[PDB]
């Protein structure tokens, strides 16, 4: 697995992205790895964020599926015509494979300034595909057509004129033993569409949020690479700035620093992580009743931001915020560990990672079991809309 050691790059809050060749010959782009999307979708015209983009014409093994696509998010929109071609991962598995892809024609705030990627690896489940189901994801064709086993696991790294940039391991087929240092505890995957999960309990230095438990899991708890943030809903955003606000007492922070509109300095290596408090997330574990928990340092929530006035301090970015779409556990949460996507077996795998950021006081840590007698399901049922009722899968 060496080979796919270090294969991805960025620059903070822009994403990880890896190296793939597209066509034949083949064309090479830069991949945004993202978990919360089905589509391997690549700029084919111009944008004036893209540095280069996809061209069919000069691919001898493209086919039109003569179909086109349309894919908005709630921070972001992309379209394009559909068609298949031969996909590649050079600091991937040794394997060439025929996968469905979405040439961007059109798109709207999708592509980022200098993110340096012109394309998006949709990793999750065929549920949330676009158009429909029917439209095979990469990691499904990747499968299918090899011997490739139907797993990867992702190490994500953290880190004055430009962003700092971020490193970071995407292991397609297996697992990396090196990667991670203590045991890899496992979470249901609730539902194969997004990599859904179960949080169980919320706790800030030891002191439980005490909220119910599906409030955590409203409307739904997500593992994605694509977000740079630990984005919690309303209601659990409130509870957990209302204690880190708490516990972080000594110091008086601005209000625009917790909607994460503005950074907060401290002279050179005198930043005080101890003031910050550790968050800890248990997520439902693999025997009913036991749960593990993913504690977080201050180090990973706060993200450093080198202000080009400010180049004496070292200035940080609360990257903890709001959602509607749920939980969303992005690069904040994924930074401390080693994550594995274990789709054969229906789970996601965290350990302690060999890369993350820490002090000599407080680590990143993966803990369990921890055992709740009679416990509540914690997971929430999205309210069935006609249109969701309408659809038919064969
Ligand atoms: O979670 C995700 O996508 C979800 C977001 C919630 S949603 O409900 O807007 C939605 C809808 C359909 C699909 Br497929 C995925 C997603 C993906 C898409 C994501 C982040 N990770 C994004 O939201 N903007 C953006 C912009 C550039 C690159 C990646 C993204």
């Amino acid at each position: 697995f060496v080979e796919m050691v270090d294969n991805l790059r960025g620059k903070s809050g822009q994403g990880y992205y890896v190296e793939m060749t597209v066509g034949s010959p083949p064309q090479t782009l830069n991949i945004l790895v993202d978990t919360g999307s089905s589509n391997f979708a690549v700029g084919a015209a111009p944008h004036p964020f893209l540095h280069r983009y996809y061209q069919r014409q000069l691919s001898s093994t493209y086919r039109d599926l003569r179909k086109g696509v349309y894919v908005p998010y709630t921070q972001g929109k992309w379209e394009g015509e559909l068609g298949t071609d031969l996909v590649s991962i050079p600091h991937g598995p040794n394997v060439t494979v025929r996968a469905n892809i979405a040439a961007i024609t059109e798109s709207d705030k999708f592509f980022i300034n200098g993110s340096n990627w012109e394309g998006i690896l949709g990793l999750a489940y065929a549920e949330i595909a676009r158009p429909d189901d029917s439209l095979e994801p990469f990691f499904d064709s990747l499968v299918k057509q090899t011997h490739v086993p139907n797993l990867f696991s992702l190490q994500l790294c953290g880190a004055s004129e430009v962003l700092a940039s971020v490193g970071g391991s995407m292991i397609i087929g297996g697992i990396d033993h090196s990667l991670y240092t203590g045991s890899l505890w496992y979470t249901p995957i609730r539902r194969e569409w997004y990599y859904e999960v179960i949080i169980v309990r919320v706790e800030i230095n030891g002191q439980d949020l005490k909220m119910d438990c599906k409030e955590y899991n409203y409307d739904k708890s997500i593992v994605d690479s694509g977000t740079t943030n630990l984005r919690l809903p309303k209601k659990v955003f409130e509870a957990a700035v209302k204690s880190i606000k708490a516990a972080s007492s000594t110091e008086k922070f601005p209000d625009g620093f917790w909607l994460g509109e503005q950074l907060v300095c401290w002279q050179a290596g005198t930043t005080p992580w101890n003031i910050f408090p550790v968050i800890s997330l248990y997520l439902m574990g693999e025997v009913t009743n036991q749960s593990f928990r993913i504690t977080i340092l201050p180090q990973q929530y706060l993200r450093p931001v080198e202000d080009v006035a400010t180049s004496q301090d070292d200035c940080y970015k609360f990257a903890i915020s709001q959602s509607s779409t749920g939980t969303v556990m992005g690069a904040v949460i994924m930074e401390g560990f080693y994550v594995v996507f274990d789709r054969a077996r229906k789970r996601i795998g965290f350990a302690v990672s060999a890369c993350h950021v820490h002090d000599e006081f407080r680590t990143a840590a993966v803990e369990g079991p921890f055992v709740t007698l009679d416990m509540e399901d914690c997971g929430y049922n999205i309210p069935q809309t006609d249109e969701s009722r309408s659809h038919h899968h064969h």
